[PDB]
């Protein structure tokens, strides 16, 4: 298998959301990704394009033997993936001392929204209920409107799946120097807490309120949101540096000693309306041609189906084709061990074979 | 140095946005974290607490000496992580290969948005740009508007720092087989798109479209969205199971029997509407009451202010306070070798001290 993490063997009790998603991200790294799932839920060749890279088996874990045989796959394995709430693992026999008895080396990788304990522990949630609790959701979208949900970017995947990641790998190391293996708590509510750690800094040096649509990266500086053009499709502008900026102001054809200045926010409305009719004068694909090779911070705002036509996405091969169409190619990338091109996800195999292949 | 990453050495060549977020947690999780400067913008002690747990050093990497002593502490050093357009490392004389030659063990981190080659591998630009490229910032957002920027958490930190995070740590995995350090590559544009892979596994399967706010996680679904509350603030609703959706109904007092289906995509308007004007009805912290305990997907939108006032919240201890402000503490969370509290910005120290202390 190919890839930096060639040989790490992890141990997947199937989840929705995180747990799925850095199972995936090892797997696109090379380890040996074993997916335990539930014989009830599996049903041909799954098509579910994030279990690529795994295998997948089925066990009924409430059973004595498929307890047993998973027992099995954790003694001979690094890495323990669980996204169930607290207390369910414990309860299947097995938690994490269960797994300690059979392996004290195992990195055993919990993953939940709302931590270990305390009051919100057992309460279902998804995303948007992660963030909502801790700031994050209440910072994003125009001031005049309600939040609107970051997709499930930031709790799931950015606070969520890459924090257990991080925990697995900085647990692995830790255990080359001690010998033993321990358990990694990951809350999304803490995870999102950290990645949005550069707002909480922001505020305690008031350079940040809590006033939605007012702030300089949350779309209410005119030099850092998008602008329609005349095309009906968008720009997204970036141009925080004084220096990108007025060469942004240029390529639009604005003479900068008729605008406010760029960080006079009371005349931000002002700026915005002169920015916001310079871009529509013109379509989209008029800016990306224009602003090509400029630190003006411009660059066209692409839907999905339009970004396989993108020469700098071409170029880096930063997408594969699969199945129905494009899906991204692993990252980060590595100079000596490269990831390959993901595995789709093949038919269930039975956990016998695993474990003689892991003997 | 408490936490898993005890011991590891880093060597840091300040810049903004993710290298130093990446730089931040290493630090969190116990890494010996050394940032080098330039002298030109250093005074003092620093307000910025993304440069907690971090030692400060300065150095004119454009003279003889800077340039060897950078070379020395680099000789030093499990980990250097730069955030430089490429070919800056390079032509100051810190490149990879020049690197490689005084320590064939360092992991080599080279943190950019376009990556290191391509067409746009020159142009400057910020989280916003490199989102706009794939796809991603056209998808956030309503309908009715023109994207809306996730702040910069998506690019920057999701699929920037923490994807640096990942190839570090994974790529001293692979060190502890080879004896060799390697190049990690992270670029914004390819590390984002992984956190965004769901939605190109469901758009291959025709379960995601390119129109804005049209998806079950874009705000498009009435029982995946923000609402507002009879005092103007917002509670979150993810009730995505159905039987969570059915907590949440009984909850606001709507009969099933009343309401189309909550997957009816041609009447969510009718639904929207419904579930609109009942939570319309009672203020945030009425529904925060109702619902706490429950499987409903229901949680008040809190400010960041507001946000350590929250019991889950206290007692997890989600933040510390430092510096009239609350600030994120370290995650994921480590059974064994816990993370202690961040350690603020201190004043630069000496280059040298920094080699005699490091032998
Ligand atoms: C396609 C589009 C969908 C996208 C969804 C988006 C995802 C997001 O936005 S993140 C949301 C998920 N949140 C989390 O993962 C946080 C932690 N997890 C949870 O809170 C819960 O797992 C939750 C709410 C997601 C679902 O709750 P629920 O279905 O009650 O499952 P959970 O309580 O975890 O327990 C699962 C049960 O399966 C059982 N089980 C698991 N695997 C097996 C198996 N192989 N065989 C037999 N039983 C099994 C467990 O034993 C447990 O049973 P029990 O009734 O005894 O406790
Ligand atoms: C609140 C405001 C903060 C904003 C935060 C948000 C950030 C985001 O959203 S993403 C971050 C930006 N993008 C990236 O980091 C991607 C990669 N980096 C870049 O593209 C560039 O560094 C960029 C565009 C940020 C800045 O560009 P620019 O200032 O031209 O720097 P760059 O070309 O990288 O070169 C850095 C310069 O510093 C010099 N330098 C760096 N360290 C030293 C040193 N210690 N001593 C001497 N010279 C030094 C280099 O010699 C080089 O100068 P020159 O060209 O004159 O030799």
């Amino acid at each position: 298998m190919a890839g930096p993490l060639s040989g790490l063997r992890v141990v997947e009790l199937a989840g929705i959301g995180p747990g799925p998603h850095a199972a995936m991200i090892l797997g696109d790294l090379g380890a040996d990704v074993v997916r335990i799932d539930r014989p009830s839920s599996v049903d041909g060749i799954s098509r579910d394009a994030m279990l690529r890279n795994r295998r997948i088996v089925t066990a009924d874990l409430k059973s004595d033997q498929g307890l047993e045989l998973a027992l099995k796959l954790i003694a001979k394995a690094d890495v323990l993936i669980e996204g169930y709430r607290p207390g369910v693992t414990e309860r299947l026999g097995l938690g994490p001392e269960e797994c300690a008895k059979v392996n004290d080396r195992l990195i055993y990788a919990r993953m939940t929204g709302w931590g270990q304990t305390g009051p919100r522990s057992q309460q279902a949630g998804h995303d948007i209920n992660y963030i909502s609790l801790n700031g994050i959701l209440h910072a994003i979208g125009r001031g005049d409107e309600r939040p609107v949900p970051p997709l499930n970017l930031v709790g799931d995947f950015g606070g969520g799946s890459m924090f257990l990641l991080v925990g697995i790998l900085a647990a692995l190391w830790e255990r080359q120097s001690s010998g033993k293996g321990q358990v990694v708590d990951a809350a999304m509510v803490d995870g999102s807490s950290v990645l949005i750690q550069m707002m909480w800094a922001m505020r305690a040096t008031g350079m940040w309120t809590d006033t939605r649509g007012a702030n300089m990266l949350d779309g209410g500086a005119p030099y850092y949101d998008t602008y329609e053009c005349a095309d009906g499709r968008y720009v997204a502008v970036g141009a925080i540096e004084p220096q990108f900026y007025a060469a942004m102001l240029a390529g639009l054809g604005l003479d900068a000693a008729e605008l406010p200045p760029q960080n006079d926010r009371a005349r931000w409305p002002e700026l915005r309306a002169l920015l916001t009719e310079a871009f529509a004068s013109h379509d989209r694909d008029h800016w990306g041609a224009v602003f090509a090779n400029s630190d003006a911070c411009v660059t066209p705002v692409l839907a999905f189906g339009e970004v396989h036509n993108e020469p700098h996405i071409i170029e880096r091969n930063t997408f594969y084709e699969a199945n129905g169409g494009w899906q991204p190619m692993p990252a980060p990338r590595f100079s000596r061990t490269a990831s390959s091109q993901p595995r789709p996800p093949a038919a269930t195999i039975d956990i016998e074979a695993v474990l003689t292949d892991w003997d």
